[PDB]
């Protein structure tokens, strides 16, 4: 019993994280066999960050500009090549402690956990969701950049996201492990438009089924929806609208507590509709949505 | 920007997680040196969970019949012996992921992070505090005794919390690494009185102070109090009664913003008595007692 905001045990991760410093710019890099891959704005000065040109700022760099320690060592660099807005260092040493590991560009609303790192230390791990609108809103400072996000399967690790940028809202953009941006961000120093960003549904409803799980069933009701209705009120909240696919993902949990999907949309209806009248679920006195059904099943079932 | 609830990165203490057979029962054990540490309940059958005898139960065991399980690797058992409630089994091999460690018993209102885990092997990690009556709102299920809570300062683990008991309430029940209970709980199936718990008032007015850091300011007001005026509100509110010692703590927060203790107190003051009004602070809708000042510190400056 009990219901966290629990991130994967991070020694996997930390074991990769390398310093990488170019010029007078220090940024952490993820060592992975071969290759350092880190932010390529660690070629840019702040001058540089206005409006780079990162073809024409990789030119003036060779090898030996790439400065990469991992913990006190210094690795060697053979190689460097930009890929999208990443940097791909190939140093002469395999990193002893690669472990299995997938490159995965994941869809909004799925979570990861991230290991904050400065200087190629790491300082923390936190569980987040990549948000509808593609921002996280995660804990970094000036220095934690490069820092990875990832979930772990059994053995291997699936590393999903690279952290670039804060907006000037404070929310948090990067990329995936090929230099992909999530979302419409350029890595460059200029105001950018996050946008409008909803409440992922399946996932407070997965919260609302693990809530019931663990005790907290003040709010169900003695009401049931239709997928049309339901969506009616989300659209009115600010919520993504469900579709059938949501619906299926919540079968498990809908199995276990022998709560059918639409009546748990219909305590979650009542609940955008009434608030919590100054109650909580699960520690909170409003709708989680920063755990997927599978989080859910994970953490309720004891998966190592 | 942004503010989490972050855990220390785990790795540490990833690799001194075991597995601890006895009889019929699994549960984790620590391997640190050449100690494996564990929760005494190991022994125990569920029909001895009533009352336990632990000395007379631990009697009929040999070294032998201890297992312990590295990952795939068996250790060899040379010494069993029993320090309040736990069991220390001496093997013949330190381990060669020990970390420098302490063992350190925390006080109530102090935070730490728990690697969750089950025959062994990790599941998640979560920061937490311990309640001002000793328990703990973790997440925990039936095998996933034995997993510990600690802290990380520079390259030592200081190791304060092992889990053993859940109460019938679904809140935590351990000890620090000598076996000692926190709180009055006693390894046995037996319901137990937790106790009146309170909010942890110094954390709630660093996490405060967390927030006009990251721009969440809304709650900040034109008054301020006194520590006997704040007090009468805390006793109301079930809040911990806030001494010279929490404010002195609190000075490098109130450096650092240019608000003063009492003033950031005042504007508690009113939070308790009006509540938040449908508004949020740092995502969320109630007031945070899990972060500690030096956590604050910590995670606004980032400490690696
Ligand atoms: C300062 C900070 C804080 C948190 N996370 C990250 C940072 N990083 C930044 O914003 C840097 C400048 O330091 C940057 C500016 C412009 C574009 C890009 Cl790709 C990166
Ligand atoms: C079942 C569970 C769930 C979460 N955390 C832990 C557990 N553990 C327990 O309560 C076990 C029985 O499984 C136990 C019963 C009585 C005394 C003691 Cl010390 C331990």
């Amino acid at each position: 019993s009990g219901f966290r905001k629990m991130a994967f045990p991070s020694g996997k991760v930390e074991g990769c994280m390398v310093q990488v410093t170019c010029g007078t710019t220090t940024l952490n890099g993820l060592w992975l066999d071969d290759v350092v891959y880190c932010p390529r704005h660690v070629i840019c000065t702040s001058e540089d960050m206005l409006n780079p040109n990162y073809e024409d700022l990789l030119i003036r760099k060779s090898n030996h500009n790439f400065l990469v320690q991992a913990g006190n060592v210094q690795l060697r660099v053979i190689g460097h090549s930009m890929q999208n807005c990443v940097l791909k260092l190939k140093v002469d040493t395999a990193n002893p402690k690669t472990p299995k590991y997938k490159f995965v560009r994941i869809q909004p609303g799925q979570t990861f956990s991230v290991l904050a790192c400065y200087n190629g230390s790491p300082s923390g791990v936190y569980q987040c969701a990549m948000r509808p609108n593609f921002t996280i809103k995660g804990s970094f400072l000036n220095g934690s950049c490069g820092s990875v996000g990832f979930n772990i399967d059994y053995d291997c690790v699936s590393f999903c996201y690279m952290h670039h940028m804060e907006l000037p809202t404070g929310v948090h953009a990067g990329t995936d492990l090929e230099g992909n941006f999530y979302g419409p961000f350029v890595d460059r120093q200029t105001a950018q438009a996050a946008g409008t960003d909803t409440t992922i549904t399946v996932n407070v409803l997965a919260w609302l089924y693990a809530a019931v799980i663990n005790g907290d069933r003040w709010f169900l009701n003695r009401f049931t929806t239709t997928l049309n209705d339901f969506n009616l009120v989300a659209m009115k909240y600010n919520y993504e609208p469900l579709t059938q696919d949501h619906v299926d993902i919540l079968g498990p949990l809908s199995a276990q507590t022998g709560i059918a999907v639409l009546d748990m949309c219909a305590s979650l209806k009542e609940l955008l509709q009434n608030g919590m009248n100054g109650r909580t679920i699960l520690g909170s006195a409003l709708l989680e949505d920063e755990f997927t059904p599978f989080d859910v099943v994970r953490q309720c079932s004891g998966v190592t």
